[PDB]
């Protein structure tokens, strides 16, 4: 049983693609074996993806695992609603309800909004780039009106890397305009550090300031450079390094030859890569549950050119979508379950604040129970009471 | 994509058409690659894309100054999903500059079954903050609705 | 010491350091140059 799958990896996602292979051998079987035809492409270019899709499609493919961008996502979701090809991605959740998509990434919109109510914030600023959709911004915008908050929403993405020294001082002249001491960082991990390094140098990281890192990869980036500053830094985790399942992974993964599996030698792993390694598991457990049900999926003939006019949807596509979406496996990203639209459901998200001795978990956000804390601390009001 | 390659294989010299917020990333990509020349009256691109002739003049600056004109400081901004969130993010970045208090509410996703109810649900919630200053920014059809 | 200072936040408006040598611009200064704090030193090689 030789199964052909198409791979869409952006330029230099080395840890993801490395984890992609260590999953191939982890979930390797003697029943069948996934034969991946991989395409290295610039994700941003819609033309590049389109021709790579047409390369994969005419070659005959059962499923595609890839990454998209806010520029490309409406090329992938448009060609996957037509040619019924299943798409697995660790990228941001789709803006709406697109079919034949398996978003390995849990919607973060739900967690962040329930976090702000915990700190009892009322006035803050929002920093974001559109790279992971304007969905998360319209979330804090809509919720702002309901219980009256005050949010300074600033687009941070469109700054070139030739003149950026005076676009950050200018930025934080508008953020002293209302004594802004509470800032949300909903950005790419790179833009997070570019912001932080700049914030370090204008010294807005002492006691009084409070940051929220709105991505599923908190301990992914650098945090030591804001470890002794004093300011409060909050973020989200999803790759629990205390869970024994990932702990075994961490034992092996941190000890691989670094030349073989690039940027994988650490005792830590990015959430995008920890989704890819969990994405392989779901694709494997789906193609076992297709032969277990004895249902056949073998492509009758070639698919032909993808621009086929009129286009023919090969029937077994709607079954592969079904099988994929009904899989329930346990991986790095905790629990993996989907619904009729590919959205991750019944998932754990960790809330992690920064402290002196390191990062620390005060609790978790549930998709059903909202923000629920963890009992491991002593009472703070518990001082010396005088008789 | 099909309609483009259809015209491209026909070897036309310049394409005239439209697009949506979703499709524009396809049009622009195939033009900056195949050197295809495109002309459109739909909303201006989100940057500097080559081989594109936007007949629609940049609307942003005109709107921004009109608020600056009327000496507003606290207004409501209903918005549609259509012509991008360009003329919204503009007034939401300038919010801090000239001291504004912007209430932005999405309206481009109302169902036509309860259209008359949701439109009366919004405004009877806008007498909460009693905001009597509203900018619309919509497809002319959604305006009269 | 400078590197250590930046990390702990003792280089904002409210602090003042005096670099006691003949080569102020000889070292690195850009890592606190925007910090708001005032830093003084001494130059012995006038580039002008
Ligand atoms: C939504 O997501 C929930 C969180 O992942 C998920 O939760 C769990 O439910 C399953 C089964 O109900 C739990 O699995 C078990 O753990 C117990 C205790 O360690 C084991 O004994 C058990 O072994 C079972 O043993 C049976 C013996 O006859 C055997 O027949 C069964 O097949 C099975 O092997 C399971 O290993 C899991 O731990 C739960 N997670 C939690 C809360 O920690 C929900 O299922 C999911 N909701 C739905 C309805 O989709």
């Amino acid at each position: 049983n030789s199964i052909q799958i198409g791979g869409l990896f952006p330029r230099g996602a080395d840890q993801e693609y490395s984890a992609f292979r260590v999953g191939m051998v982890q979930f390797s079987t003697s029943e069948f074996r996934l034969t991946p035809h991989i395409d290295n492409l610039e994700v941003a270019n819609s033309f590049a993806v389109t021709n790579a899709f047409c390369s994969q499609f005419s070659r005959g493919v059962y499923a595609i695992f890839g990454f998209y961008d806010k520029k490309s996502v409406n090329t992938i979701t448009s060609f996957c609603g037509t040619l019924h090809v299943s798409f697995i991605t660790p990228s941001f959740p789709t803006d709406g309800t697109h079919p034949f998509v398996i978003q390995m990434r849990p919607d973060l919109k739900g967690a962040l909004l329930s976090l702000i109510e915990y700190y009892q914030w009322d006035k803050f600023a929002y920093l974001y780039d559109s790279d992971r959709g304007l969905s998360t911004l319209q979330a804090v915008l809509d919720s702002a009106a309901e219980k009256k908050w005050q949010v300074t929403a600033i687009n941070v993405g469109n700054i070139n890397n030739d003149k950026k020294d005076e676009t950050y001082r200018s930025l934080f002249q508008d953020l002293e305009l209302k004594k802004e001491r509470r800032v949300i960082l909903d950005c790419e991990r790179d833009k997070v550090n570019d912001i932080v390094d700049q914030v370090i140098t204008i010294g807005k990281h002492v006691k009084g300031y409070h940051y929220i890192i709105a991505n599923l990869g908190f301990t992914d980036g650098d945090l030591l450079k804001i470890q002794f500053g004093g300011a409060e830094v909050s973020g989200f985790q999803i790759v629990d390094y205390d869970d024994s399942l990932v702990s075994k992974f961490i034992e092996r993964w941190s000890t691989l030859e670094e030349k073989e599996y690039p940027g994988a030698h650490t005792a830590t792993i990015k959430y995008t890569s920890a989704l890819t390694y969990d994405a392989v598991q779901v694709m494997t457990e789906a193609f076992r549950n297709l032969r277990k049900q004895r249902i056949e999926i073998s492509r009758r003939g070639n698919a032909g050119d993808c621009l086929a006019n009129p286009a023919v949807p090969w029937g077994q596509g709607v079954e592969i979508e079904r099988a994929l979406k009904q899989v329930q496996v346990e991986g790095l990203s905790g629990n993996i379950k989907f619904d009729q639209n590919g959205k991750r459901i019944n998932y754990t998200i960790n809330i992690m604040e920064l402290k002196t001795n390191g990062p620390r978990k005060i609790g978790y956000w549930s998709e059903v129970d909202k923000m629920v804390l963890t009992e491991d601390d002593t009472s703070g009001l518990e001082q010396k009471t005088v008789v």
